[PDB]
C-alpha cells in the first residue's frame, strides 16, 4: 500500500497518481 505492489520508497503509484 498504497496502490502499487512493491514495498519501498520507489514503488508503483509513487505519489498522487496512486499511493498519495
Amino acid at each position: 500500500c498504497x496502490f502499487x505492489l512493491p514495498g519501498g520508497g520507489g514503488v508503483c503509484x509513487l505519489x498522487s497518481e496512486c499511493i498519495x
